[PDB]
């Protein structure tokens, strides 16, 4: 319905900040972090009706989750967390949870000038990955 005008296509990861933290604070093991840190992976998000669909292709991992905002469902990261998601929007940035094991992690995606900026929290620890147009 609109949804996601300024967000459907393709991009490319162009820059991460504390990657390495967040990822521990997540519970990622030494060589997973090592190995997905190298990543740039290309993020393709599209939208038919309700459903948005986001794909991440990369080096590391291929994933995709396809949703409707405010319905929960399962998802298997690119880390191999078994995790319930719920994305909603918030004043224009999408907000997504992931719970699992008691943990709970949130990563928010919104536009900012011709950049894609998705930043991640664990507790007091965020990441920031900045993708641009592919
Ligand atoms: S609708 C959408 C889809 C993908 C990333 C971000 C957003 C958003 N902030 O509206
Ligand atoms: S924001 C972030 C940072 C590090 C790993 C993964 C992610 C993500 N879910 O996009």
């Amino acid at each position: 319905s609109h949804m996601c005008d300024a967000f459907v296509g393709t991009w490319k990861l162009v820059s991460s900040e504390n990657f390495d933290d967040y990822m521990k604070e997540v519970g990622v093991g030494f060589a997973t972090r090592k190995v997905a840190g190298m990543a740039k992976p290309n993020m393709i998000i599209s939208v038919n009706g309700d459903v948005i669909t986001i794909k991440s292709e990369s080096t590391f991992k291929n994933t995709e989750i396809s949703f409707i905002l405010g319905q929960e469902f399962d998802e298997v990261t690119a880390d191999d967390r078994k995790v319930k998601s719920t994305i909603t929007l918030d004043g224009g940035v999408l907000v997504h949870v992931q719970k699992w094991d008691g943990k709970s992690t949130t990563i928010k995606r919104k536009r900012e000038d011709d950049k894609l900026v998705v930043e991640c929290v664990m507790k007091g620890v965020t990441s920031t990955r900045v993708y641009e147009r592919a």
